[PDB]
């Protein structure tokens, strides 16, 4: 369906201010003037929050705001200091049977670190090389932002068939932690010259490659 | 506030039908109408599935209505379809501009076989051991119910504050299933004797150990 | 032969929602409509209950409809009401004027507390013992469940071939009880020592024995 | 509602014919021409087996026949061997959101004995005499055709406000047995004359009076 198109997790540092936009085609969001951003302040109940442009119900605050830029539906939370910290959803009306929503633009800043992601890559083991079933494991412990954007090329160019990634967590301290992998035949490994697993931030990135070969 | 009621937790099958009720004031369901219904799945944005009162979009099959009678605003899915379980919410406009709505459900569906579960860990890639440490990486690729806990042992004994593990899932519409880590290095590794992981699941225990399996 | 699939038996509380789904061929419940329900509790005769797929009069509150996906045709009560709990059935065209129907169901429905049991036996009217015999009746006047028996004892042991019992009710949505009796003609009675009845019924037993009550 | 006025059970001798006529208003019934006749052979899936007037479904045999007598439907069995021996069912159709069925003319004949009620009334014990509580219970052993008319009178006439009447059964032979009682106050007793119950078959009736007085 649509996509209503939301950056993954907006991260500043408390007394700020952030804009989360949505895009959709040009009909809605475009000319329609019937945007929506709710808040799932740890999912739930995400509550409307902003209707209409910048119209606000009542049991919800100020420094909240919204506006429809002419193609983008875009809120500016400006504060921010223990009210962000929602998962945030933008939400387009039209008539066609439908009334879309967009991708999860999550909120927090209430942590210590928003230290990197901890990647590794674990080709294959006797489980591929013998047990013939090709698993490239691509690991991501200590994150403190829990945003995993994850990119697997083969050879060069993007790879993505038979490939999982495990919606994250993990405990102590918390920080966060999250796998991705790919399984296929031996040789579409071996025959192969290499993977790579990119976790993504922004102002992040760690990119890894692992390449087939021998034993002893 | 503006809650709906409505339970938190469903069950049935697959061979029958289920009906979620979403109950309120006069005010939102009572003498207005205008609920509508969203299908989440904790991580894709929810998608209407009956609007007014038993209005639906593609997505709707049929027999998928809602109906209030009173204020008591139930939504049925007559048959019941393999879907994955969780969340299913109701708003009604409660008129003055302030949408409301109901939380919870989930699902208790049996049709849906319970799956057994299938490890791979790779500790290696074959110098790893000699130069540093790598890590220990244990993954259940599947098994339908999401109901476990996993060990790793050291020649016999768990090893400890060396471990980290939390996660039910991804996938499709398919089964749960996590990663587990354990750093040791060399010695810490084979110094260690050799490592099973523990999967202990549902009565039926599954474990690897492994030891020389060198690169792959 | 011309059936109609739909369970043998329906479960639920009043809390929630109840679906009956009554399915078939494309004939019936295909590509016809004209299903018609009817409320059914052994004695009474039968209510047209939903018409054509979810049509209904004066009967139908509002959410007790019914749709047909596909041929898989489900009649939702949403809420449910303390009704009594016996047979809904659904009859289509099936077109050349032939009609067919689903049949079963019956409930299973919380939301209706059990009750205790209450006894009268009346082997009396004062003569009847010195002329001929009477007869010993015992009247369980009521308690929710219907899951019982009765015994007879004389001064603490069962005559025998000296019994008649069965019945589940009557009442009106109440209850469920019934009676006994035993000929015990004069000393066949007294002689007899003194009778209880034994109501053993769901873990309590409870019981009445009756010697010299005389004229009421 | 309506009444669709039937006959308790119609009682031939096999190799017969009867006819069960279905009385309702002058409107439906009288002009409209829609009566229809279904059959439970014991209960459960009452067919129809007779429809618009005279018109007969498919799998339904011979032999069976029904009229719109200008304000009574009919239906006339003729054969009867082991046919009839069912529940039967008048339904009268009509436009009000409704449409109407009758009392339960219930057939058989593969009995043994066609032989009577057997009646008796025991007037209150001292569960109404001391424990207050004014008990006369009608009992009706030995039937072979069950069918329990039964009606009760407050010393001339009709008495019906807190009595009951226990659909009935009978083990041994079968046969069929059955109450009736009524509760009330000790002196709505003992200040009133009697208390009749008679059972009523058509060739057939047994009535019975208790009344009032005192101990040794």
């Amino acid at each position: 369906q649509s996509a209503l198109t939301q950056p993954p997790s907006a991260s500043g540092s408390l007394g700020q201010s952030v804009t989360i936009s949505c895009t959709g085609t040009s009909s809605d969001v475009g000319g329609y003037n019937y945007v929506s951003w709710y808040q799932q302040h740890a999912g739930k109940a995400p509550k409307v929050i902003i209707y209409e442009v910048n119209k606000r119900p009542s049991g919800v605050p100020d420094r909240f705001s919204g506006s429809k830029s002419g193609n983008t539906a875009s809120l500016t939370v400006s504060g921010l200091q223990a009210e962000d910290e929602a998962d945030y959803y933008c939400s387009s009306y039209e008539g066609s049977d439908n009334f879309v929503f967009g991708t999860g633009t999550k909120v927090t800043v209430l942590g210590q670190p928003k230290a990197n992601p901890t990647v590794t890559l674990f080709p294959p083991s006797s489980e591929e090389l013998q047990a013939n079933k090709a698993t490239l494991v691509c690991l991501i412990s200590d994150f403190y932002p829990g945003a995993v954007t994850v990119a697997w090329k083969a050879d060069g160019s993007p790879v993505k068939a038979g490939v999982e990634t495990t919606k994250p967590s993990k405990q102590s301290n918390n920080k966060y932690a999250a796998s991705s992998y790919l399984s296929l035949t031996p040789e579409q490994w071996k025959s192969h010259r290499s993977y790579s697993c990119q976790v993504t931030h922004e102002g992040s990135t760690v990119e890894k490659t692992v390449a087939p070969t021998e034993c002893s």
